[PDB]
């Protein structure tokens, strides 16, 4: 009953992976709710359980696939569905963990892992940092493969946690950043796999802190800047909302937009 | 040989004056520099002397024309002829003072004022600060005959200043703000006349520092926040050029603009 967005890697090209993303932001947002231009997400507080979550259906050319389930309020991927066994992630909390009793309902086999699905514990649990973990279509091809095998023992721990790493930035991040989306496309137009450079890592780390400044910002102005890095590791300085107009596509509800007080 | 655009009070409507403004707008910028979506006026430094002026003919109900000349990089009035006889304010340097010497160049009489034609200059002379002379198609239509008696000796020095007020805030104000353009409107939708509220005034005081701050700021933030006025006399502070948008139309050129530095 939540919204399903199915994508394939399947002789995936730029405009079927454009598809994708642009279907997954239109069921994250509503469109209610845009500061400066830019779209926030549902506030957590108030939003009933019907509609907190969407499922992206991943298959590929091997012809398996998995459900990845998103919270509506953040874009995380909460957990996972494979045949008769489904896989969330450690909730922060009490209500989480009751949010996501709600998903994937008739299902054999539930598990709930240990440990959370944050980038710092899926490195360490990998073994590698992102810096370190190609992205691209045979990425999330092989991706999916790995996520569907879990269950019958094929998949261990660090490759499990390796294949969500590129989940979470091919779907997640890229529905975050039209930057990310973009560099994504760049990978399928030229079918190159490749980890992702400093650009994507500071805005993958910044989106929390992005999303206040712009929602607290004065007018679009920064109280205090926020500093990113370039595709070369150098800095970049980031003081104004204009300049993330391009970048930013979507952001976490951290405050009420002050009123209009326009002149 | 200047551009030269028609107005007259005869029968104005919002629709007219809209057109006139336009048309000014559109013969002070080229459209070469525009930041942050808001167009600049031509640098002074190195701008032909055919490039300089434009020409403003203003007509009334009671059959006079007057031609006012405007400075293309400020948007001053600079002068005024009628009939046989031009005028100018008293200019701030040599090269200004030999820019005016292209202007009605085969008028018969050309006197130079004394007095520089700035707000401060024309409200000690007109003996009434902008605040107490109203504005709006009547006083347009009396500004214009005054302007047209000057020579024969119909027109007192104070009521030659007022005139200048009127017509500079209604013609060159109303091309650097929109804000300013939509109260003339007003006053000529209704055919009401009065002097303009703190809003206006503080708009004219800060165009200077307005366009400085749009130009120096950092991806469009304020260094220092410029306090202006509400209609009511209370303060609003600008942040960012955001606000500004809907409000400023143009801008005095102040700097270069830094490079794109996009991310």
């Amino acid at each position: 009953q939540y919204p399903i967005i199915n994508f394939t890697t399947a002789g995936a090209t730029v405009q079927s992976y454009t598809n994708f993303i642009r279907a997954v932001r239109g069921r994250l947002t509503t469109g209610a709710d845009v500061r400066h231009e830019i779209p926030v997400l549902p506030n957590r507080v108030g939003l009933p359980i019907n509609q907190r979550f969407i499922l992206v259906e991943l298959s590929n050319h091997a012809e398996l696939s998995v459900t990845l389930a998103l919270d509506v309020t953040n874009a995380y991927v909460v957990g996972y569905r494979a045949g008769n066994s489904a896989y969330f992630f450690h909730p922060d909390n009490q209500e989480d963990a009751e949010a996501i009793t709600h998903l994937f309902t008739d299902v054999q086999n539930r598990y709930t892992f240990a440990f959370g699905g944050n980038y710092d514990r899926l490195e360490q649990l990998a073994g590698n940092l992102r810096e370190n973990i190609e992205l691209g279509n045979g990425p999330l091809e092989e991706a999916i493969s790995a996520l569907y095998y879990y269950s019958t023992g094929g998949t261990q721990l660090p490759t499990l946690a390796r294949s969500f790493i590129i989940c979470i930035q091919m779907i997640s991040d890229a529905a975050r950043f039209q930057y990310i989306e973009g560099e994504m496309r760049t990978r399928i137009r030229y079918n190159r796999r490749s980890a992702p450079d400093p650009s994507v890592i500071t805005l993958e780390n910044s989106w929390g802190r992005l999303s206040t400044a712009i929602q607290e910002s004065n007018q679009g102005a920064f109280a205090s800047p926020i500093q990113l890095q370039r595709r070369n590791g150098s800095k970049f300085s980031v003081y104004d909302v204009s300049i993330l107009i391009p970048i930013i596509a979507l952001m976490v509800y951290r405050c009420a937009p002050p009123p209009s007080s326009q002149f």
